[PDB]
C-alpha cells in the first residue's frame, strides 16, 4: 500500500538518478547529498530538453516520482528537488515575449482564439467518444485515463490556493474545493463520483494509480509544476481551461454514457460539470482581471497556458492511440 | 511602495538588526547559491540553538527571524524561506518537551489525557477573561484585546490550507476544505471570519489591516508554533492544534454577551456567534480524523506533544495581552 510512495517508485527505475534522488529523501540525508540530486536532475533535465530522448525520459520518470508521490514525509525535499527541474523545464518554453500588457479586450480576443485554435473538443477522439461509438473496451480506455487527470486534480488546485495571498481569491478558490469535494458529503467528491462510474463499467478506482503513460506523466507534471508556481498567472491559466472555460465535454458525454446503459446516477460525474455561463461571466475571472494590466502576469498566464496545451494535445494523442487499438 | 510590501520578507528583513538577517536576504535572492541557503539554513539553526540554550538575545532573535520566514506575503521566497523555517523548526523540535510513549494509549485513555490537559490550560479564570467578562474593560482596553484578536484570526484559514495540503487522504481533504469554505465566508467572501472580525473592529473604531506586522514578542511565539504545526509533516501536529482551535473551542459565548451587554449589536458582534457550538469535540466529523490515528503511537506523540506546546506558547501570549492591557485606561 506504498505504491505511489518516493522510495518504492524510484527503486523500480533502472537509473542512476533514482538512487541520487533516494539518497536525497533520506531521513538523515546530508545537504550535500539534496545539493547533488539538485545538480544532477538539473543537468538531466536540460540534457533531455536539448534532444537526448534516454535523459528526458528519466528526467519526467523523476520528476513524476517527485512531485506527485504521497509519502509526506518527502514532500519538502521532493518539492525542493522538483523545483530544480522546473527552472530548466521554464527557460526551454517558447516564452510570450511580451513587452507591453495587451489590452483587456485583446487580452480576452487572444485567449478565445488560442482555445477555439487547440480546445480538446476537435479531437478526432473528442468526436467519437461524444458520439456513442466508444466500444465498451473503448470506454474503458478513456475513462482509465479520465481517472488520472480527475482524482488528484483537487490538490493542485488546493496549491494554488495556498499561493493567493488575497484573502477574497483564496475564498473563490475555496469555493471551488469545496465544490470539488462534495460539499457537506465527500461521498459526492468528484474524484468519487468519476469512481463511481468506472466501478460501475468494470474499472478500478485506485487511489493509489501510479500512471506507466508518457504522455500523462507529461500532462500531471506541468499541470502540477503550473499550479504550484510562485507567479500565479500559470496556475490561472490552467484553472482558466480545467474549470472556467465553458466545459462542454462532460453534457455530451453523459448523454452517450447513459445511452450506453449506465444509470443517471451512475454517471453523475459528468452531469455535475455542465455550465452554460460564459468564463468572464464567472467571479473566479475577477482574478484574472485583476491582474490583466501587469504584463508579467500576461507573460506567465500566456506561456502557461500554450505549454497546458502542448501536453494536452499530446496526451489526448496517445489515449486516442489506445482506443483505436482496441 | 514601502507601505504596500511591509509584510514582504526583505523590507522586514532589512528592519531587523541581526547579521544573519542579512545572511537570509542573500539566500533569498533569486539566483541565490546553493552555498548561500545551506549557509543561511545553518546560521539559524545555531541562532536558535544558542537561543533554546539560554542566550535571551539569540531567542528573541530566532523568533524574529523565524516570524519574517513562515509568514511574510511575498509568494516568490515562499518556498526557499519554508525551506529556512524547516532548518529552525528541527532545533525547536528537538528541545520541546515531548510525551515520550512507548506504546498507544487507549481511545478512552486518549480522551481522558486530552479533557484533563483542556481543562487544566483553561483560560476562563484568567484575570483578563473575567475583567473583559464582567464589563469591566475601558473602551481603550477592548482595543487592545481585539487589536491581538486581529492576529491570532485574520490568517488562521492559511494555517488550515497548509494541512489540508497535507492530508493525501481525499475524504479527510474533505474535512478541511469544508471547514475552509465555511470559514471564507461559505458563498460570500464578505462573511469570511476575517472580514466579519474586520467588521468588529471598525465598529469599536480600529483598522482591521490583511498587511499587519506583529510587535509582540509572544504573540510572534505564538503564530510562529501555530504555522510550524500545520505544515508539519507528521499531521498529528496540525490535528493537535486545529482541533484545539475548532473543535473544542467554549470561550466565545462569554466575549458575545460582554459586547452585546457594552452595546455592540448583533451584527457588529457576529464574529463571535458564528463560532458558538453546542457539540461536543467527539461528536463533531473532523474527529474521525483523529479516531482513526489512536492506534499509531507515533501519532499520539506528535499529538500531545503538539498541544503541550500550544497552550504553552498561548498562555504566554495571553499573559503579554493581559500586561498590555493593564497598561492603558
Ligand atoms: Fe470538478
Ligand atoms: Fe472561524
Amino acid at each position: 500500500n506504498t505504491r505511489n510512495f518516493s522510495l518504492p517508485q524510484l527503486q523500480n527505475l533502472p537509473i542512476e538518478e533514482a538512487r541520487i534522488v533516494a539518497d536525497a529523501l533520506a531521513v538523515h540525508a546530508t545537504s550535500r547529498q539534496i545539493d547533488s540530486a539538485a545538480s544532477k536532475l538539473a543537468a538531466l533535465a536540460e540534457a533531455g530538453l536539448k534532444g537526448d530522448r534516454q535523459a528526458y525520459a528519466a528526467y519526467q520518470q523523476l520528476l513524476y516520482v517527485l512531485s506527485l508521490s504521497d509519502d509526506v514525509a518527502t514532500a519538502q525535499t521532493r518539492r525542493w528537488l522538483a523545483r530544480a527541474i522546473y527552472r530548466v523545464e521554464e527557460r526551454f518554453m517558447p516564452a510570450a515575449d511580451l513587452s507591453r500588457a495587451l489590452s483587456e479586450e485583446d487580452f480576452q480576443k487572444r485567449l478565445e482564439q488560442e482555445i477555439a485554435a487547440q480546445s480538446r473538443e476537435r479531437h478526432p477522439m473528442s468526436q467519437y467518444v461524444f458520439s456513442g461509438s466508444a466500444s465498451r473496451a473503448q470506454l474503458q480506455v478513456f475513462l482509465r485515463h479520465q481517472w488520472f487527470r480527475t482524482f488528484r486534480l483537487y490538490r493542485d488546485a488546493a496549491d494554488l490556493l495556498v499561493n493567493l495571498t488575497d484573502v477574497d481569491e483564496a475564498a473563490a478558490l475555496a469555493r471551488y474545493l469545496y465544490g470539488e469535494l462534495g460539499e457537506e458529503d465527500e461521498k459526492g467528491s468528484h474524484p468519487r463520483l468519476l469512481a463511481k462510474l468506472l466501478e460501475a463499467i468494470g474499472l478500478e478506482a485506485d487511489f493509489q494509480a501510479v500512471s506507466t503513460m508518457p504522455e500523462e506523466i507529461a500532462y500531471l507534471n506541468n499541470r502540477a509544476r503550473a499550479f504550484r508556481h510562485a507567479e500565479v498567472g500559470w496556475g490561472l491559466a490552467v484553472f482558466y481551461i480545467t474549470e472556467l472555460v465553458v466545459p462542454g465535454n462532460h453534457e455530451k458525454l453523459y448523454r452517450a454514457l447513459l445511452q450506453a446503459g449506465l444509470s443517471e446516477d451512475q454517471a453523475e460525474y459528468y452531469k455535475v460539470h455542465i455550465s452554460l455561463v460564459p468564463p468572464r461571466a464567472k467571479r473566479e475571472w475577477q482574478l484574472i482581471a485583476r491582474r490583466i494590466p501587469d504584463v508579467q502576469f500576461q507573460n506567465a498566464f500566456l506561456t502557461s497556458l500554450s505549454q497546458h496545451f502542448r501536453v494536452e494535445r499530446a496526451y489526448y494523442d496517445a489515449i486516442w492511440e489506445e482506443m483505436q487499438s482496441v
